[PDB]
């Protein structure tokens, strides 16, 4: 560790702790910068040499964390929790958590190499028949093919290609992860991840929210399944069974907006999927980012800096390069560089993704002057919800009209149902998946799910929550969890479930603040500078204050609450119920064992 990056001496008291944190800050920014830069060089240009550089950057970060972590303990262990400066308690709190820096060097190198290889396997996997990548090829097939066999080929090929090779590495990762966080005093890595919400009743709180949301999901499910039956027939759709996992428009069945064309109740109202118009009008990636930016400046939030437009990767490279395509927003921790890396396609759902990612950037811009340790969301759910909140306004027919993507506007009950259904396919359908992923991982971390039940426990949860089944037989050679990015990339998931609740709480608060008086799902906060100021206050706080308090100041409540989401969707909730009753549907999938047959001519 460079002389310049090592900790010196400070008095063992609060005034010295302030001096400590300031000195940490100065060297931390240099260490984070080099680490994020090496990650960037790799992820926008995957090569062995880039990987080796990234691995060395990670080791350097571990060394830093160890020196400053050990020093924070040495000087402040008896007294940090009693400090008068609450920001300073949070900073010391973060600095003394060593994580992977608790590993001896040899396990460090093994841990870093495992992360690097899991990521390289996920992002370079291909399905060959001439090889299809996940982005754009397999995404497009899953989104717009309607051929059972083609969808099955893409689904099965992806799951096999990414998942199977990941399993030995993921087992070794899990062991070392646990070994690391056990030395910081947690039972397993999952306990550590859960501690970020600082809520003794976290798991119970989540389960109480899910119980209120599940009826909506059950009703959406029944309706969609019925629509699928009418297209695919009773051989491949069981009206009392789970839905085959390849038919819902997405590789993970995680959101269903791409099958909107199959379920839309009133098809001679305005077409609410504007992808065509976007293509017809010749939208490019850059237009999508500029349109998102302009929403943000309409609120008197910050524009993207020059360094964002010069630095970002906003399209998949056409040169020789292999890249990580999964969309991400990057803070280089130097108060100056911020970038998005996305293999942007010209679709409506990607317009939302652009907003999601710009939400991350906007947070980075607003809190960049805080101490590095506080440069994060009030909780991880907050960071994931910013961009989605704006995208709720953008997707309203009224707003789409204003930006030239919808000629006709209508304000009638049929158009509303169409709109709310489209939104339920995006939002309601995700809830079970958003909940289940970390249940899987918590079980793996705690040892409840050993390697010998990875796929068994995955599909138990996928069926339990989502009501889907694999369209071909799976066994424990398969590692279907590892065919989802966040798993080999070691990115927590529960944040997305929290996000999907939070974003409706935020939407209701910002619509109220903007003076809007109509139904929640028709609110557009565009150009509301009052809404901007309320949102800006959250962003600027970073993690400096308890998330419960930040939320209370924003929405008038100190807890996650499903009531705003329920109110948003009220009309379609009522309507789907009535439709399912009228059609004689069974809610749920009591034939839980059912799986579809293979096609006759398959794979050939
Ligand atoms: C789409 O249409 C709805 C419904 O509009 C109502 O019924 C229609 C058939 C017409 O007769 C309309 O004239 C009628 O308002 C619109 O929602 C309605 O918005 C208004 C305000 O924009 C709401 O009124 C407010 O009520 C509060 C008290 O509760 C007062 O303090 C305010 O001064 C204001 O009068 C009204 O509650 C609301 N009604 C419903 C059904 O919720 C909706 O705004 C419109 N959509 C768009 C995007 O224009
Ligand atoms: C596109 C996005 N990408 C992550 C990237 C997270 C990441 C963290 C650390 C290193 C690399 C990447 C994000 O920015 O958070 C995403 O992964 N989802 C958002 C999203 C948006 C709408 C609906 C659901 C979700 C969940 C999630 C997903 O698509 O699975
Ligand atoms: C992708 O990364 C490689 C390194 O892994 C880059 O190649 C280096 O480029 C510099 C400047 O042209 C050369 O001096 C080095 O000798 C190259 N190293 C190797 C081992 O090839 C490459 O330029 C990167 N590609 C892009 C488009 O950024
Ligand atoms: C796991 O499965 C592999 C591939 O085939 C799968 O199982 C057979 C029986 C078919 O039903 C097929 O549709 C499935 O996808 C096998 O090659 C493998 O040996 C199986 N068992 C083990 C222990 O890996
Ligand atoms: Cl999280
Ligand atoms: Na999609
Ligand atoms: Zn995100």
């Amino acid at each position: 560790l460079d002389p310049g990056l090592q900790p010196g001496q400070f008095s063992a008291d609060e005034a010295g702790a302030q001096l400590f944190a300031q000195s940490y800050q100065s060297s931390a920014e240099q260490v984070l910068f080099q680490s994020v830069a090496a990650s960037w060089a790799h992820d926008t240009n995957i090569t062995a040499e880039n990987a080796r550089r990234q691995e060395e950057a990670a080791l350097l970060s571990q060394e830093f964390a160890e020196a400053w972590g050990q020093k924070a303990k040495e000087l402040y262990e008896p007294i940090w929790q009693q400090f008068t400066d609450p920001q300073l308690r949070r900073i010391i709190g973060a600095v003394r958590t060593l994580g992977s820096a608790n590993l001896p060097l040899a396990k460090r190198q093994q841990y870093n190499a495992l992360l690097s290889q899991m990521s390289r396997i996920y992002s370079t996997a291909k399905v060959c028949l001439t090889c299809w990548s996940l982005d754009p090829d397999l995404t497009n097939i899953l989104a717009s093919s309607r051929s059972y066999a083609m969808l099955l080929f893409a689904w099965e090929g992806w799951h096999n290609a990414a998942g199977i090779p990941l399993k030995p590495l993921y087992e070794d990762f899990t062991a070392l992860s646990n070994e690391a966080y056990k030395q910081d005093g947690f039972t397993d890595t999952g306990a550590y991840w859960r501690s970020w919400y600082n809520s003794p009743t976290f798991e119970d709180d989540l389960e109480h929210l899910y119980q209120q949301l599940e009826p909506l999901y059950l009703n959406l499910h029944a309706f969609v399944r019925r629509a699928l039956h009418r297209r695919y027939g009773d051989r491949y759709i069981n009206l009392r069974g789970p839905i085959p996992a390849h038919l819902l428009g997405d590789m993970w069945a995680q959101s269903w907006e791409n099958i909107y064309d199959m379920v839309v109740p009133f098809p001679d109202k305005p077409n609410l999927d504007v992808t065509s118009t976007m293509l017809q009008q010749g939208w490019q990636a850059t237009h999508m980012f500029r349109v998102a930016e302009e929403f943000f400046t309409s609120l008197e939030l910050s524009p993207m800096p020059p360094e964002f437009w010069e630095g970002s990767m906003l399209e998949k490279p056409a040169d020789g390069r292999e890249v990580v395509c999964h969309a991400s927003a990057w803070d280089f921790y130097n108060r100056k560089d911020f970038r998005i890396k996305q293999c942007t396609r010209v679709t409506m759902d990607q317009l939302s993704t652009v907003h999601h990612e710009m939400g991350h950037i906007q947070y980075y811009l607003q809190y960049k002057d805080l101490p590095v340790s506080l440069r994060r969301g009030a909780n991880p759910g907050f960071h994931e919800a910013i961009g989605d909140v704006l995208a709720l306004s953008v997707s309203t027919p009224e707003h789409l009209h204003k930006i030239g993507l919808l000629d006709r506007v209508t304000n009638d009950t049929e158009s509303d149902i169409n709109y709310l259904l489209k939104m339920a396919l995006e939002k309601i359908a995700f809830l079970p998946f958003g909940y289940l992923v970390d249940q899987w991982r918590w079980g793996v971390f705690s040892g409840r799910t050993p390697p010998s039940r990875y796929n068994f426990d995955w599909w138990y949860l996928r069926t339990k929550y989502q009501g889907i089944c694999p369209p071909v037989t799976r066994n424990e050679t398969h590692f279907d969890a590892g065919a989802k990015f966040h798993v080999p990339n070691v990115t927590p998931y529960i944040r997305y479930f929290v996000s999907f609740v939070l974003q409706f709480q935020f939407h209701e608060a910002l619509c109220k603040e903007a003076g809007y008086e109509g139904p929640l799902h028709q609110c557009d906060i565009y150009r509301s500078t009052k809404a901007g100021a309320k949102l800006r206050k959250v962003l600027r706080a970073g993690s400096s204050r308890p998330w419960q308090e930040v939320l209370k100041d924003m929405v008038g409540l100190d807890a996650l609450d499903a009531q705003p989401l329920l109110k948003y969707f009220q009309l379609v909730t009522q309507w789907l119920q009535e439709q399912n009753q009228q059609n004689g549907e069974v809610l749920g999938w009591p034939e839980y064992q059912w799986h579809p047959p293979l096609p006759d001519n398959y794979p050939e």
